């Protein structure tokens, strides 16, 4: 995934989804699925306000989800909080997921990323003192 290509296709996908979302909203029916896909987009944003909106949407969905749905909601709540540098919140979400699925390799890897960031592992200023 060439990075500039990735940005390009992401926009094409966004416009197609926007079309679908606006059509659904106009019809009076924004489903749990489409709301999740909205959140999935938002937590990938370069803008913090977008990520926070995605978190709000996922927290709203969380109590209404099946076990299977909640797995995805909690994963992306951990991701979203991680990207906002809300590490304590991110760790609580991912540790909850690992309670349900201790051998989820993706959740294990995310917990490692959060932990490392929290502890400032690979902070560079230390290397130059």
């Amino acid at each position: 995934m060439e990075a500039v290509l990735n940005e390009l296709v992401s926009v094409e996908d966004l416009l197609k989804f926007e079309k679908k979302f606006q059509s659904e909203k106009a019809a009076g029916s924004v489903s749990k699925s489409t709301q999740f896909e909205e959140a999935w987009c938002l937590v990938r944003s370069k803008y913090n306000d977008d990520i926070r909106k995605g978190i709000v949407l996922l927290e709203e969905l969380l109590p209404k989800g099946s076990k299977e749905e909640q797995r995805d909601y909690v994963f992306y709540l951990a991701v979203g909080n991680y990207r906002l540098k809300e590490y304590e919140k991110a760790l609580k979400y991912v540790r909850g997921l690992l309670q349900t699925e201790p051998q989820n390799n993706q959740a294990k890897e995310l917990e490692r990323l959060i932990d490392k960031a929290m502890k400032k592992d690979g902070l560079l200023e230390v290397l130059f003192q």
